[PDB]
Formats: structure tokens, sequence, C-alpha cells
């Protein structure tokens, strides 16, 4: 029994985190084979940050300005390169600890583990979700840039996220490992608008299912509803619209609980309309939208 | 910015988790040097579980009944031993991956990371807290026994917890690594009472401080209070009494926020008495008691 926000085991990623310094700027990098990856705003400086010309700044740069360190070992930069907003520092030594990996760009609503790092030293691991505004609410202090997000699918590490910046709003933005931001964001010290964050309806329903499997079964209504009717209740409460693909993903959880998706959506409606009246579900007085249906099955089975 | 429940990086513990099987019973063990540690109820069977005589069951046991496997390697049990509720299976091969470690019995209110394992394979990591009833609310499916809780203090792994059982109540009980249960609990399939779980007042105050550092500053009252007066409000709401040792631990967080401990305790009182009125703090509509003052500093600085 039990349901907690759970991150993937982080050992395979710890061995990959190096330090990268440039001028008065130290951040984290990711070392896979002979390439270190890190955010390219490591070559910036104060007066550059408003609208840096990264092409020009990179031309002025000498490998010697690239201080790559793994543990107390210092690595040897044998060249540089810019792929979108990511810098690829090629090196002589290949990482002996390089796991089977791949780069994936994830979709709004998917979750990942974050290994928060400082100075190339792992500090802690926690679970995040890519919101529909392509932000992540995170825990990133100063020096945290270059920390990565990942899933462990089989034995394969699927890197999906590299942290770049905290928006003046207090939420976090970053890129995939090919250097393309999630969202409209650019690596410039300018005010940037994140969109409206809609609640991930399919994640909330997966959680209610986790609740039923862990005992909490008070929210159940014995009513019913239809897609169109629930979705009307969804735009009212800034909930992502539900699709039949969503219903289809929830099916295995439906078969285990004996609870049909539409019957659950009907339970959701009343919590949106009436509320929780001080009751709680899986320890929370709020509806949680950061477990995917896959997360819930991973734990609850 | 940001504050999330964060576990320690788990790599140093992953290398230590083996499989242990006995009869139709498979669970996890912890391999440090030439000793594997695991819960002793691995030698039980169905009819034994109501009141097992572990001495007698262990005498009937032959190393051959102890199937220890790390990865696809199968290890060689060269003897057995019972230390309280823990079984020590000595082996020929010492673990090359054994970190600097120590065994610590933690106090109610302290936190630790749990590496949830199945069949000797790490599945995920999350943060727990030892409650005053010496339970932990966890996420332990079947086969999860032998999973360990730990802190990373310096480079040293401090193992504090080994999971043994889920109480008919839905919460979890276990031992330290010398095999002494936390709490009044025994490894018998009998109904066992956990005590009243009092909220960890010093943890709640550490969180409110984390809130102030992350922007949330609405709960602040501009009132004040005294120990004796707040503690009266604490027994009313089943909150652990506050001591001057508690005030002393909160001091560094006091100096960073410019907020005095008693002024914060006064803010707490009004949230206990009036409530949150639908507002929220660090994302929650509930008061969170599973960050220690040390956890909060670790992240918020
Ligand atoms: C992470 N390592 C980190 N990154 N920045 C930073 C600097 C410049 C840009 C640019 F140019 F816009 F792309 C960024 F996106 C991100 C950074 O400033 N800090 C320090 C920081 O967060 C901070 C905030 C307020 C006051 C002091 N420091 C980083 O740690
Ligand atoms: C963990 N590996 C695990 N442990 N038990 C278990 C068995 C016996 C005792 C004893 F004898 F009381 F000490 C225990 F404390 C714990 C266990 O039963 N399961 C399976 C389980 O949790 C379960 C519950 C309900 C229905 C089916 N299975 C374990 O996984």
């Amino acid at each position: 029994s039990g349901f907690r926000k759970m991150a993937f085991p982080s050992g395979k990623v710890e061995g990959c985190m190096v330090q990268v310094t440039c001028g008065t700027t130290t951040l984290n990098g990711l070392w896979l084979d002979d390439v270190v990856y890190c955010p390219r705003h490591v070559i910036c400086t104060s007066e550059d940050m408003l609208n840096p010309n990264y092409e020009d700044l990179l031309i002025r740069k000498s490998n010697h300005n690239f201080l790559v360190q793994a543990g107390n070992v210092q690595l040897r930069v044998i060249g540089h390169s810019m792929q979108n907003c990511v810098l690829k520092l090629k090196v002589d030594t290949a990482n002996p600890k390089t796991p089977k990996y791949k780069f994936v760009r994830i979709q709004p609503g998917q979750t990942f583990s974050v290994l928060a790092c400082y100075n190339g030293s792992p500090s802690g691991v926690y679970q995040c979700a890519m919101r529909h505004n392509f932000t992540i609410k995170g825990s990133f202090l100063n020096g945290s840039c270059g920390s990565v997000g990942f899933n462990i699918d089989y034995d394969c590490v699927s890197f999906c996220y590299m942290h770049h910046m905290e928006l003046p709003t207090g939420v976090h933005a970053g890129t995939d490992l090919e250097g393309n931001f999630y969202g409209p964001f650019v690596d410039r010290q300018t005010a940037q608008a994140a969109g409206t964050d809609t609640t991930i309806t399919v994640n909330v329903l997966a959680w209610l299912y986790a609740a039923v499997i862990n005992g909490d079964r008070w929210f159940l209504n014995r009513f019913t509803t239809t897609l169109n009717d629930f979705n009307l209740v969804a735009m009212k409460y800034n909930y992502e619209p539900l699709t039949q693909d969503h219903v289809d993903i929830l099916g295995p959880l439906s078969a285990q609980t004996g609870i049909a998706v539409l019957d659950m959506c009907a339970s959701l409606k009343e919590l949106l309309q009436n509320g929780m009246n001080g009751r709680t579900i899986l320890g929370s007085a709020l509806l949680e939208d950061e477990f995917t249906p896959f997360d819930v099955v991973r734990q609850c089975s």
C-alpha cells in the first residue's frame, strides 16, 4: 500500500554529471561518451545577458575558457560547438560510466525525475511534470543550471530536460538535450510570459484511481456523465479537455478498480463544483495533476 | 527558487541491493562487504506467521535455502545469524560497490530517503519521516521488504531503516539495521496498535520558513506569542510540544528571514485556529510536517 511522489533511481545519471566553469560562471554539464552538454549561457557575462549574440561570444571563446571537471579530475576540452541553446564540449576521455541513453522531447503532461546538481555534484532527486505552459515548477537554487531530467524506461536512460533558467515568475524553463526550449522561451534576461497553466485532466483522473486502490473511495458519486458535458465543466475550471485517447489510456486502471472512466469523470465534476469540504484524498486537500496513468500503474502494481 | 520533497541521490545504495529468496518467499537484502542483511521473516511460512518461533525455524534452515542474487550473479551464503529481527547472511564475495556506511537509529521527527526495491532491483526513491508513533507512511507493494532508508551526511551513507511490514492500518513499520523495530512492533501477523500520531511542530515551522524564503508571506500575523501559550494551542491540535532546543535549531532560519521563532509560532497558532480559508502555502492547502529544519536549509541555501 501507499502512494508517494516517486523519482526514478538516479545512480545511472550521477556518474554523468560534471562541472563546467567559464569566467565567473560555474554550472553543471552532462557527460556522455566524449561530449559534455551544458547550457550555452555559460559563455555569457553580466552585460551580455540582456540580448547576447551567442555566435559572436562563442567565436571569441578558447577551449581554455572551458574548465570541465568530473570529481577532482579535470577533463580535456578538444573543441566546442553550438546546437541550438546547448553547448557541446567534445573531450578526449569518454565516460566509462556512460549508460545506455537516448534523447527524447517529452509532451505536456508527461513526468520526469530531476537530479538537482551544484558544481557537478548531485544534491537530490525529485519528480516533475511538463505543464501545458511548457514550464516546470522546480527546486533550482543558484548554480543549478545544467541539471537534467530523465526517465528510466527499460535499462535505457531517456534524457528529456536540461534546466536553463528561472523565469521572473518563479517557475522554471529549459530545453531538450538537442537544445530546443520547451515553450516560447529564449535564453535572454528579459521578462517572458508563460501561458495559462491548465490542469492535466488525465493525470488527475489517474490519481483518483490510485486513491481507490489505496482505500480512499468517498469521492465516488454513483452518478455518471458524458465527455461533452464534463468538458464543459473542464473549461470552467481550466482543466485540459478530455479525449477518447485519454479514456483509452485510463482503461487498464478502469479494469483494476471496476470503475468506469466516465463514472470517475463524474466524481471529478462534483469535486470541481462542490469541493472537498475539508475531506482529503491520498493525504492532500487539493487535486494532484503530476501523476500520469503510467506513474500510477508503476507504483500501484 | 522552489521547494519540493527531495530525496538524496540513490546511486551509492543501488549497488548494495540484492535479492533474497527462501521457499516461496522473495524479498530484498542489503549487501555491505561480506554480509547481506534482510528481514528475518523471510524464513517464515504461512502457518508460521501468527506467532513464529524464529530460533526454531532458523535451526531447521540450511544455507541452500538462502538464495542470494545480485543482478544475474548468484552469491554464496557461507553461514547465517540472527541479530534481533534481522538476518545476517555472510558470503564469500565482498561487494566491490560497498560505500562508506554506518548504522544509525534515528529519532521521531527525522527524515530519510527510501529506495523502494522489488526482487533486488531498485524501483524508485522518495522521502519519508519517522513519525512520533514510530510509523512511516510509505509506498511499499508486495515484495518491497528489505528496502532501506538512508541519509547521505558527508560521503557516508547512514542507513537508518529497513522495511519489514505494513500494519493492518495501512502505514509501515520496520527496524534499524541492527534489527530493533522502531516502535512497539513485532514481526508477527497479529493486529498491532500504532499510537496517536502527533504533528511534528518543529518541522511545520521549518516549512513556514521555507515558505517565506520562496515568497509565500501571507500567513505572517505581526502578532506574537509565548512558548507556554502556543503549547496550549498545540495539545488542542495534537501538535508536539515545543522546546527551547527546538527554538535553538530554528535560529539560523530565523536569522535568514528576519522572522523570530515566537513570531512564527504566533502565525502557526492562527492557521491552527482559523485555518487557511482556501489559501495555500508552497502549493499545499495543508500544513506539512515532513521537512526538518536541516532539510529546509539543505534546499533553501
Ligand atoms: C544556473 N546555473 C543559473 N543560470 N543563470 C542564468 C544566467 C543567464 C541567463 C540568460 F542569459 F538569460 F540565458 C539565464 F537564462 C540563466 C543565473 O542567473 N543563475 C543565478 C540566479 O538564479 C540568481 C537569481 C537572482 C539573484 C541571483 N542569482 C544561475 O544559477
Ligand atoms: C515484504 N517483502 C513482504 N512481507 N510480508 C510479511 C510476511 C510476514 C510478516 C511477519 F511474519 F508478520 F513478520 C511480515 F511482517 C511481513 C508480506 O506479507 N508481503 C505481502 C503483502 O504485503 C500482502 C498483503 C496482503 C495481501 C497479499 N500480500 C510482503 O510483500
